[PDB]
């Protein structure tokens, strides 16, 4: 295994990505191709939750992925989100492309994984880079390769929808009303989702992952989603290795199945080897 | 997430690990110190089997656990495996215990983990390093820390027991009969092991890993067994990842659950935190 | 000792950091965090001096804080230092905040180094990020963390007052005339300055540091002020480890107690662990 | 040999360069200072050529030189390339003024390497970066340093030359026409050139070179051209190095001494050390 | 292109290499294998020269090979060279093996090349390691892969053949005469050698070259010998790169082509891919 | 600044050494060769205190020096210290000359730093290393460099002189007893001597110190001596950065000048710049 820190420069708004490589096992008499999943954390918009970066990234990287961690635009100066944070991961998948060699990357199985606020930024580019209207408007045209699937963890669909609370804490995050909600974006060219979130989620209402889900259905999109029913906002891994020391409530034994889940779901949509 | 890969020098084989810290998250408000597991991965005596040394360290990690692969003393030039492989491990963990603050190491939980030819270092190691006299016999006596629980799959136990084939190969690992057999060595003051093997393992016999049971209980040491129904030997994570490409015999659905069983079994001895 | 030299991209204008982090000390019981100091050197805004980079940086280190050199905002190409180099700052701050836990951060004891045209962009961040109407002016709200007390050595404080020599100089430093002089930026919530330089300094007047202590007691703000006898501007460390070789005229043996002057002065501050 | 990659800040796109540092050999007994290489590929504006980076800077490198690849602004978002790519240029050179102490750098012997569209850059930075006028139009002005000489191999001189082939594709490079065609940019001012291209140029037409020695003649600049009689574009080193595998028309053994033809022009000028 | 440096433990005497790989094509949309060259330099078994590790390496990876440079055995404290650096050579290229998925080597591919001293090692290795009653005597039982050719530069090819002058110098080298002269030990089973030396070498007369050449006909092995008629001992690259600042002796362009010659010889062995 | 963590293995124990280089500032016009402090930390044979590594190497390092952290031979398995710590200076002032090129090394000022037990090995080998005698039994013969002075604070000197307390523990460390005490191997070949101590001194009494200071006037060897009249065995630093946390008794603010008085007597030794 490699660990690679760096910052790509392909995009307006330059940015850091941290890839974790899986290195080829080397009593293998062949060679093989994996795929790889990149990860935009949640953290508000206003910072990259470390919960939801290399915890989550080594659970898949033990099923046998590549993994890369985004850190998208956030809100820092008077900067806003977007539509920078669409043009890096262009950029991110873009840049996996030139290195699918060097690693044994499979380029027609590129995921993409968001949570909180990082669902946002990946349920919006499902939306965005699937439709070149969109893309056009959004300067993700002239970037090489695309994503296979989304996999969105308590996602930010809606910024109407209860988070952020504040009118201005909206604005923050943008003043382009076109993408606060991620589930009108939704067209029968929107990449196959695996969806979860709690019914429970107090920061996050469930009617944004119900709205993808329900627009997903909608336009005859692959979806599979699991809305476990109890939990607070924010579970990541919902065990252990991402529960806050002391903080029962980031303890969930029912949400600590999606990764499972994920996976199986994954092999099922023949974007992972099947064992 | 770092990678160190290393020489220790602090035996009389200098040898290589190759060390996977976990980071600390970042959100946390306070540190935390996490176990860590050593690997000893198969090879037969002449290698280190890959199949068992990243793959395994990785669906490790994923619970939340520090890990180094151990590269213990081959049949390579005039050599053989014993004494020294004793000492590199005895080495290892020492090196631990002076790291241990820079990235948190709970050394109270140091587990070894052995596979194959891998697992006699460990089984053998489990008996020595907790009875003085042979201690003090192989050199293992000045060095700090010690380790808490072992896991042993598929593991060599006795080399008159079918590996190795011809009495030839066995003399190259040792001319040393003393410890052709672990299961001889066993008494009270050994850690508590996880084992594991399949029933049909024509390589090593399951009599190994039996035997070795048989003197963890008739010797009162907290020990727990799985000895799957079917696959061949060296079956690793015994799915995708670990699978040779295109080799079916190396998938086993039953018996890849191991690592659930095994993580499960070190929370239960309070050696990794639970949910 | 570790050292990590990394592009920041949480600021309009990405740069260069270099950060020395401290290790812990692996026989000690218990951890410490450690304070850390961010150090912009000199170079006429044009570059950045090596003289005030490393060899500071390592004289800081050697009493016990983390360092980091920042590659603050230059004239090039067409661009001016200003409101730049102020946001690279507020980001650099933002960032430590995040690695607090990894390398053990005492974010109460963040302290600001400036020397020579550095001084300038540390002084008027003083003023600045304790303004939030020179805050949100100058776009560095959003960002974690402040910085607890500042050191100046031979600062540009006032652009008008002799540095630069022309006015086709000053301009390319700034079109922006309200940070000319950040003499008049100083305001009761300031952080504690300790401030140096040498009478004799015909490159940047003495009335620049003059200003700025005498606005920092007529507006109540802790200060320390040494004002050497001898001495050319740009002397570092006043040293034979920032003496340009042949050239006597960096040495000044009176002025080469200020490091010590300054740690004194961060321990009575609070700010660094008294001996 | 050390490999060095980085991000460079100091220009308004940020961008990364590869360096190649030459190590001192240890036992000569003294010190040298050696020549650098900055390399700018092919790939249509639209990539950067792998064929025509590290087998180039290798080659370059066996003959007792730094090389740096420098990846140039390219047709990503709506970017045009220019100015941007000039201004890299310049900060690359100015970058290396910098590092010239620690790695043994004689900057009065920096060269210029351009391939294909990477020889427009370089094409065009030779005409801008020698006259004042185009340089502060293009904003160069700052930037320490200067090339001393560069080459061009099959370079992109004119856009209307019949690359690109359609329209559409000029204005994606640039929507500044001045520079459209490097040929009629070269000045009595310009560094002397070693140029060459193969005559049955398909994709980027022979008058291309030709017309840019024209002119670099006729405003007597020191020179040098190798039209070679066969080969496609893009042989690049033109043997089994570059070629694409089981692809013959890379293979051209006429072109492949274009290297020792560089390499003697170089020592001629007084550029390289000579046997 | 990635620097390896890193040592080897799977001998009695460990020991250090600094490997230099080549890194795939990222426009090549298949993978390719490339050979390897192990270089053992000269320094008369006293010291590693500097002069032919890495501006040999860097040449010959110029050729699209990997390189890997072997410090072997020394006469340090009271060591001899044997029987250890035997041992060395094969534990290099048996670690080669395991490293040849995951860097494209060919092993079929796997050259030596021995200079001065360091010819002694590869010429005696060519000899030992092809004959199993000599094989097992040094101990290179148990290691695997197997070099293709070798190539020797002005190598000491027997002891008492002028180097080393004194008897007390021969013996420090080795007290074990019977491989004094490398001569002796050519039998059919030997690798082919490209072979090359000056004339007019006084340090090592050319009757080491000579003889070791007259004993590989006299054996059927596929050999080629270049004895160049002018130039000192330790040419190394024969030109500016390897040349001692301000001694011209060092320059000699007659044999400056060997490097050259020795490539073309490789393709003509099928070694190296053909133009 | 760059750090170097490494294996040598140029002695018959290969062993680690931390270097920390300094790097050449970027804005002087000439390059300077640095003196360098290799140090042996104390642990009382058993380990390598970290109050003795790093936090000296930086005070030193402040200074203008390279610095490198030897970890010598220890109380492990059944191995002795002697006469394998020996060897290893040796074998590091060796690897040194190969690297003063590299990293302006001044070769004539190299200087050894021991404490505690490291003090024996640096107050031994200065004996040893001085006498060809000597040299040859314990085989530091044929390495290349030399010492120019050495620095010992609170050092054992002698093994029956207090430290170790039981007749099991100096065994242990040795059983030769030829060298259980450097004063009586002091001959006037030694290189100059900077020691001091505490009065104190519980478990390293003064004997020591005074011993072999007492003994160094008597061979007219250039020396200094300083014995503060407070303070425990081990204070390294006696300041905030070497204090375990709580713990008073290692602040003592008298001994807290030692790396003043070393560093102005190394510059009357002319073997440090004078300011
Ligand atoms: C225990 C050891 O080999 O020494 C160190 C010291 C600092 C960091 C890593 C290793
Ligand atoms: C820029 C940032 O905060 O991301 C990280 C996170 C952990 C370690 C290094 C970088
Ligand atoms: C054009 C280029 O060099 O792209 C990269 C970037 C990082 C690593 C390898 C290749
Ligand atoms: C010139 C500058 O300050 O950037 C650096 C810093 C350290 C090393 C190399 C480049
Ligand atoms: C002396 C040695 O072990 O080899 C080298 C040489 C140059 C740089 C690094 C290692």
């Amino acid at each position: 295994m490699q660990v690679e820190q760096r910052t790509l420069n392909t995009a307006a708004h330059p940015f850091q990505i941290t890839a974790y490589w899986l290195d080829q096992i080397s009593d293998f008499e062949t060679a093989v191709d994996y795929p790889i999943m990149i990860i935009c954390p949640g953290g508000g918009f206003t910072y990259h939750s470390g919960r939801e970066e290399a915890p989550i990234a080594t659970r898949m990287m033990a099923a046998g992925m590549h993994t890369v961690v985004l850190n998208y635009q956030l809100i820092v100066g008077d900067q806003s989100v977007y539509p920078w944070a669409l043009q890096q991961l262009g950029a991110t998948i873009d840049w996996i492309t030139t290195q699918a060699s060097a690693h044994h990357v499979d380029c027609q199985r590129i995921i993409l994984a968001g949570f909180s606020a990082g669902g946002h930024v990946v349920a919006t580019y499902n939306g965005v880079a699937t439709q070149p209207e969109l893309r056009t408007r959004y300067h993700l045209d002239h970037y090489q390769g695309q994503h296979a699937a989304i996999i969105l963890g308590y996602p930010v669909i809606d910024l109407t929808a209860g988070f952020p609370t504040t009118s201005a804490a909206r604005n923050q995050i943008t003043t382009d009303a076109r993408l606060w909600a991620a589930q009108r974006l939704v067209t029968p060219a929107s990449k196959p989702a695996f969806v979860w979130q709690t019914a429970t989620d107090e920061s996050v209402p469930p009617i944004n992952s119900l709205k993808y889900v329900q627009a997903m259905l909608q336009h005859q999109v692959a979806t599979a989603y699991h809305l476990f029913g109890s939990g607070i906002h924010g579970l990541a891994l919902a065990n252990h290795v991402t529960q806050k020391p002391g903080k029962d409530k980031y303890l969930n034994d029912q949400a600590a199945i999606w990764p499972q889940l994920a996976l199986r779901w994954l092999q099922e949509q023949g974007l992972l080897a099947g064992n």
